């Protein structure tokens, strides 16, 4: 009789030393070479990863009864925190979902700022050996850890602070005290002791900075402490002369009448901070979602609707291909969300943000009152890879930085359309053989 887990360690699934932590997660369908290095939820929750006490899931959709089953046995009835954001009826069906499981409770999430959502994405494991923090890209329902392509940045195991002592445990990067703003914003009684076991651990090792959206009005220099403005202060202050802006999403915004009310000036302004850039925006094509891994359905969670894209069709030009060669997801639509800076010849990197934030202004912030305040209706969370955390000035791409897609990006061709989800394509069949009629 052996111990089952008897020559298995984390480092079957982790890659130990590697500075970035950056994982995709496992997709189902592919040839196994494209899941080595993966992760699945179950990976990151197994008994390998620590040995559990408590956690808490920040997230936007979720499947409670699927969401319990990626917990190992042994731990399903440890207290588990679901922080959403539904009101009413989406509220009172959650907490029809959690009943049944009693060691889970719900935190809502304020949205006072009209149409904004629960959108971050992470993870806090309590275990008795330290806390990990997890924040990554995938809803907790199976659909989006199955034919997906997700991102998941993971903490070391930071250890706790012992009792009687006393140390900042933060990192260069002021991982912890941004951490611990970004959760103090949601003034929840229910994260209070969420925020002190923060307090408690030793987050020194931490080497990306936090990128939050949180809902609100900031004036003044609190305009520097979320979404585009906290991006853009970073880049001042921790990061290159024609070197492009990538930006790759699963759902567009209303950006305004044209490029100039807020793409090109406030956002693209921001993210070529560092210290006639060209722009490239990669949204999946009809044609990427139709020979997709599960055909025009993969559409159903790439919500750019008709109504919003005909009053933007100038953005369109922006537009490139979802190719993923490199890691073997090219028919896996993307669900991740990434803004990287990289050299003319593609061949680095100036920085890399994988995030929860769509290409919105609810997520990324509009200024308003003659660019005095900076208005934000949605929760978001990213992490962002800056060289200089390394002692690097830039990264090489493939010190090596995992870019999940293809460089360079691939404009769409004459024949190919961005996603819209609400309208029907009716001329060529998916995948499956289907075709695809909303309503």
């Amino acid at each position: 009789l052996e111990d089952p887990g008897e020559g298995q360690d984390i480092w079957d699934m982790l890659d130990k030393g590697n500075p970035f932590q950056f994982y995709l997660t496992r997709v189902s369908g592919v040839k196994p070479k494209y899941n080595s290095g993966a992760l699945h939820i179950k990976d990151i929750l197994s008994p390998l990863f620590g040995t559990l006490v408590s956690s808490a899931q920040f997230n936007y959709c979720f499947d409670v009864d699927w969401l319990v089953k990626q917990y190992p046995p042994e731990f399903r009835k440890k207290p588990i925190l679901l922080v959403h954001g539904d009101k009413r009826e989406a509220k009172a069906h959650l907490h029809a979902q959690a009943k049944p499981y009693e060691n889970i409770s719900l935190c809502q999430a304020k949205l006072d700022i009209a149409f904004g959502t629960h959108h971050t994405k992470m993870m806090l494991l309590l275990y008795e050996e330290g806390l990990r923090v997890v924040i990554h890209t995938s809803n907790l329902i199976h659909a989006d850890w199955h034919q997906k392509t997700q991102g998941i940045w993971l903490s070391p195991l930071y250890p706790r602070i012992a009792d009687g002592t006393h140390k900042s445990g933060e990192s260069p990067t002021h991982f912890k005290a941004n951490l611990i703003s970004y959760l103090t914003a949601y003034n929840a009684p229910s994260l209070k002791e969420w925020i002190d076991v923060i307090h408690k651990h030793d987050l020194s090792e931490t080497n990306v900075y936090l990128i939050g959206s949180t809902p609100g009005r900031f004036q003044g220099s609190q305009k520097d402490n979320w979404g585009h403005f906290r991006l853009k202060k970073l880049l001042k202050d921790h990061a290159a002369e024609s070197w492009p802006v990538v930006g790759q999403f699963s759902s567009v915004g209303s950006l305004g009448a044209d490029e100039s009310k807020w793409l090109c000036s406030e956002f693209k302004e921001s993210m070529l901070t560092l210290g006639s850039v060209p722009l490239y925006l990669i949204y999946p094509s009809v044609e990427n979602v139709r020979t997709s891994l599960e055909g025009y359905p993969a559409g159903g969670s790439l919500p750019y609707s008709i109504q919003t894209a005909e009053k933007q069709n100038w953005l369109h030009s922006y537009f490139h291909k979802w190719s993923a060669e490199t890691s073997g997801r090219s028919n896996a639509m993307p669900h991740i969300k990434t803004y990287m800076r990289p050299s003319p010849d593609f061949s680095k990197i100036a920085w890399f943000l994988v995030t929860s934030a769509n290409l919105s202004k609810a997520a990324w912030g509009a200024l308003e009152k003659n660019g005095t305040q900076l208005m934000i209706r949605s929760y978001e969370l990213g992490v962002l890879f800056l060289p200089s955390a390394l002692g690097l000035d830039s990264f090489k791409v493939k010190a090596t930085f995992p870019v999940p897609y293809d460089l360079p990006p691939e404009l769409y061709g004459s024949k190919d359309r961005p996603w819209i989800w609400n309208i029907p394509y009716v001329k060529a069949p998916d995948t499956h053989g289907n075709m695809w009629v909303p309503s």
